């Protein structure tokens, strides 16, 4: 009973939550989410096995090169991971929302191998449940392509001073499941691949206003043979392709918006957390707080049955 190290390390990724809308913010705060440090005693009392923390690493670095975190920020994020690790969550801690990655990759896909260098030496010594995941998203000009090679870049200087830390590598086009084929893997058996999902857009984006255009609510999802099809043959084909690529998959987002009825919102929850599980992916829901969230900050309460669904219990 000699097993893979990778997919053991996944299964303790087992079912999460994105701690969202907070260090992703241009700062933390100006979205409205602040991250508390009983959060994360709230999140691991309720039953969560990890956290996912996105961090925009970008807005607190030095506009030269060798691009300096700025310490105020790296402590931030140290103090939010030793508080995470203390309340007994694995914790993934991310790059999320480099805008000029997605413009222009070949100018800054260099910035973001020197991000990672220093968050890399800062959390070198830290429990191997911080889990480390090089970008959210690769998207728009930072294509399939571009992220293969650059990933592998990022990975090799991670390498360095974390020979073992599991790295989650996103999927790229947004994450989009139909996607995984474009991703090409490196001979590292301490990776995870991560895909996202939103499907039916229309459904868990109804009323999102940030798209664009924004799309017509009152769109429904009720738990039909036909729909819950469609999404067993979305988890089947990453499925497929992670055993062919021998490789763990952790669905690292997933979530309906609030502006979709809150019936729709749960069986939907449901039907994702129950087919990721079928098929051995690790979870996380998106997110704790905020348009997608679980826990009624103002009345201190998780909002229920929708964090029934997401969590399983």
């Amino acid at each position: 009973v000699d097993k893979s190290s990778a997919f053991e390390y996944n299964k303790m990724i087992g079912h999460g939550i994105n701690m969202g809308n907070a260090l992703e913010a241009p700062v933390e705060g100006s979205w409205g989410v602040y991250i508390e440090d009983e959060y994360f005693k709230i999140i691991k009392e309720r039953g969560f096995d990890s956290v996912r923390i996105p961090i925009r690493w970008s807005a607190h670095i030095s506009e030269k090169y060798p691009y300096e975190i700025d310490k105020f920020f790296l402590d931030r994020v140290k103090h939010v991971v030793d508080v995470a690790l203390k309340n007994d969550l694995v914790v993934i801690i991310n790059c999320h929302h480099f805008e000029e990655l997605y413009q222009a990759p070949d100018k800054y896909g260099p910035v973001l191998v020197e991000i990672w260098k220093q968050v890399a030496q800062a959390f070198k010594d830290y429990p191997d449940k911080l889990f480390f995941e090089i970008f959210n998203e690769p998207a728009q000009n930072l294509t399939p392509t571009k992220w293969n090679e650059l990933y592998p870049k990022v990975l090799g200087e991670i390498r360095k001073t974390n020979p073992s830390r599991i790295v989650i590598i996103d999927v790229p086009n947004w994450s989009n499941y139909s996607y995984v084929r474009e991703l090409k893997l490196v001979d590292d058996k301490n990776i995870i691949v991560s895909f996202h999902y939103y499907e039916p857009f229309n459904f868990t984006h109804q009323g999102a206003e940030w798209v664009s255009p924004t799309l017509p609510i009152g769109v429904k999802w009720e738990g039909k043979d036909w729909e819950v099809e469609q999404i067993r043959n979305h988890f089947k084909y990453v499925s497929e392709w992670a055993k062919k690529n021998n490789v763990p998959i952790f669905l690292g987002e997933f979530g309906a918006y609030s502006k979709a009825d809150m019936e729709s919102r749960v069986k939907w929850t449901k039907t994702v957390r129950r087919i990721a599980e079928e098929f051995g992916f690790s979870l996380a829901y998106w997110e704790f707080c905020a348009g997608f969230g679980l826990y009624d900050r103002w009345t201190k309460t998780w909002i229920e049955p929708l964090t029934t669904s997401a969590l399983g219990k």
